């Protein structure tokens, strides 16, 4: 009966496994209530009492914390992926469940367009009704939102921008943006408590969720990348440093809140997945457009990696 | 979907009551519900449009006013819901209008819809039929929000083609440009090609005390100005004279993004739904103009029309 | 009479009752008729066929089939899930069946279970219910492992009485020996004593693609020979003919450790879950034999049964 | 709600140890009560979701440990720090479990016996079985006699169970069952596992042993067992102080389940047993080579080396 290292190991056992009390341990070895407490903390600092997590798919908590601090996010969630479950369909369950622990009764919620965020409103039907959350659209489009507000107990406040998402010329756009009924809802949004938007990457060729939507042409996509864009948000493209790309035409033709305004809303939830969006998602936080991310393990990995 | 489904529960207790013939109570002791809860789901089924009440008889509606109306104006269809002591006399029009559409629309057909509590209540009472028969909807005028209260249900799986534009433009030129913005000119065509259209009818008469000007789409002084120029009523925002013809010297007409009356005429079956004894003047003008070749109104209003 | 004909009266009462939603009484003080006068004309409306109620909900046909099936076979309980766009169907049968069981089982009751994907997915979709309600479960057939993918969840705290033997013995006598080996004879009684039992149905048609042949419990040629002998389907490993009677000249029957079909009948509510258009005749035969007094199936299969 | 039971545990586990918060401080983050949190944490340890590695030579009682390792030639050994009663049976589990965690390789097969000893272990090894996707095979029939162990196992673990009772009424009924394909196959599966875990029973603890209490052996059968020279058992097979099995024993031929000679096939055979009155058998167990790894308490360890 001796040695300092042996004591450490002894009390550790008796504390964690056998599960005893700092005191109950004293009356076992010639040590004082205080004496035990010291060697215990000593155990972890020296590194003899190490606690490991054992649950396949907890690596999500490892990535989650790194992401959290290496980008400084108010909130992060990283769902695994498991055996299919579509994942893309899974990010919604995750993002929606996150919004539920963010939104407070009767608060305003700015929404973006896209399958990512759309599924989320679907998985948030219930919460919206009960807590009577007010919704507002961050960009025009109208129909590009119905597949989301399709539910909503037909009794929820839905302020929709009565305009298309993108105008023919950069002027018709300026005209519409100053048309009262549009100028209002823009306000409504810029005033939202929380905002949820998806992130689009430029890599994707005729395979993207913004090219398929017929919102931008194939050659308009290429020239966008060429100018240095790496991804987008609500139709606005940015570079890897997270800053907006100046020489872009489509920016001046989009009816809807610009990126500057988005930042106004306090909690901006971003939901995006796919290993091909990591660069864009990253750039997305470097610019501060989203201060809360929601993504799968794989996507998360790829981000922190490269 | 999770489980149970609210939609299936209604269909289930609907079949358990009418066909199998059970009592509101005896149905409770079958599914985890209270005698009261049952009564609720049944009511829902009716308002929603899940429960249809066909009445195989010539006397479904006021045949008298009905036939006269039918001939004095040559209408393809008409129905005059049984008048009743007030009770709004506006939502009831819905349950009747809805039921007519259910006997007009064929599976997978396109339906053009206007705006207003009249036609909006109808879509509400038409949800079930929309779903099951997978009816396609297209808006005859911009407004977007001015349609939510109708497209509120629709099992989130129904194709709703909405015009991405405001109802009225600030300038008559901004409107001209919006009407030529592809995504907008595209939905207009869709509607301009629908199979059946349903529109309410607004009257100049019911100045202010009409959810018409209350919709803030027209001013107090704009309203009066409207009348002075010979307007008696409107459709989707176009005002017309007693002879049923549109009023030319009206500015609001050129500021409206949305199908024009002339184009509305394309649609083969045009159902008009309107009540209020103060609207007869207009409703009649609406038929003389040929804007609607189908009408759904109440006893009172019908009389009112026939009389003077 | 008074004012109008009687056909018109029924037409008005109907509207005021169903659509306008009035009270049998509230309708009296509308026309010169008494509280009971109205009640008469209403029922008159239904019987005559003037007021006919139709249901409008894509996926109601299932309630059509349900009723026919329920009466043309005399079933205490019936459920017919649709199928819609995929959802697997086979995987949908479980959620439906489990959902039914929740509506039948009473707290702390005994539930005899069979083997097979059908029934096994049901247990999975009923993990929750079994735990809360502390339902007691007993295996109606040996096999053991052929049961784990079901009781896999079950909060590690539920009573699971499993027959400690294989499903089929090598000879018809080693089976007889095990059937009377206390620890097995006990679980058998346990089972023959359950309150509700749920089993799937196997069809003979299926060759080398059946849920009983791929399980390696019956050989390729053992299957053909059973069909030749007149069997059309099975339950718990016992085959029967279209008249629902068991096939006598079957060897496997005496090689099966586990409750016999006669005993199964003992159990009051016998829910059967099975789908697939190729099981139609089996499923039916299974009801004509009375092995199941409650069925759970999809529309297609339901149709196929009723048809041929 | 939301986060299933398993994730909830992993969450408050990571927010307690790594990020380092207080039992209370974490309540104010997820919809739970100060007490509910404490519960999820405890559950995390017991289920095996939370391991507590002790990278130190003194994890266990090295003295008794090393003597035991050499005086018996054991592959691995652990002598959990004894303590004031507290059952002296559940503790064995946490230790045994942790040992397996250091022996088992991903996707390997684990043969397991029956009894509170090894059954507790299974429970304290749930997490490990899941994540590591470890495969389980039973070394003895019994079925129900295993539920309390396989009760957890995230309903997605391959458990190959022998479809037969532990003991047959006749020694002939057992011979035939042992030759019933579905029975003969799971036996091979086990007979080929990568590691096995079995408890050890003692004849001595007559009556006052959850062995005879299991009703698989009678009061008079126990006694008769001793008189013929039996000191303890494994899987139902009794042996003498010399480590060899006792021939003139009846129950041996009525047991459906791997024979001790075949168990020896399995490379790593861990035995877990506590109780000062089991020393005699535990030692016979090693001199017989039935186990080449042992896991026991300080007392028991001493009692062994002493006499």
């Amino acid at each position: 009966g001796m040695c300092e290292e042996e004591q450490v190991a002894r009390i550790a056992w008796f504390y964690y496994h056998d599960g005893l009390t700092q005191s109950e341990i004293s009356d076992r070895l010639g040590l004082t209530r205080l004496k035990v407490s010291r060697l215990l903390e000593k155990g972890h600092q020296s590194g003899i009492i190490r606690v490991q997590i054992n649950s396949r798919f907890e690596g999500c908590l490892e990535y989650e914390t790194q992401l959290r601090r290496q980008f400084s996010l108010q909130h992060v969630r990283v769902i695994p992926g498991l055996a299919d479950a579509d994942v893309g369909g899974r990010l919604g369950i995750g993002a929606a469940h996150m919004l539920m622990s963010l939104l407070q009764p009767q608060q305003m919620l700015a929404i973006g367009f896209g399958e990512a965020t759309m599924n989320t409103l679907q998985r948030l039907s219930g919460f919206i009704s009960s807590q009577q959350i007010r919704l507002v659209t961050l960009s025009g489009g109208v129909g590009s939102y119905m597949t989301g507000i399709g539910q909503l107990n037909a009794a929820c406040s839905v302020n929709i921008i009565p305009a298309p998402l993108r105008a023919s010329s950069a002027d018709i756009a300026r005209t519409l943006k100053n048309e009262n009924c549009v100028k209002d809802v823009l306000l409504a949004a810029q005033a939202a408590d929380v905002a949820i938007v998806g992130i689009g990457a430029v890599s994707q060729q005729d395979d993207a969720t913004i090219i398929r939507s017929g919102y931008i042409s194939q050659g308009e996509q290429l020239m966008i990348g060429r100018k240095g864009a790496v991804g987008d948000i609500l139709g606005y493209f940015f570079d890897a440093k997270g800053d907006v790309v100046t020489n872009i035409k489509i920016h001046n033709e989009l009816i809807g809140l610009p990126l500057s305004a988005l930042k106004t809303i306090p909690v901006r939830v971003g939901v995006a997945g796919g290993e091909n969006k990591a660069e864009a998602i990253a750039a997305a936080m470097k610019g501060g457009y989203i201060n809360a991310l929601v993504t799968d393990q794989d996507t998360a990995a790829a981000i922190l990696r490269s």
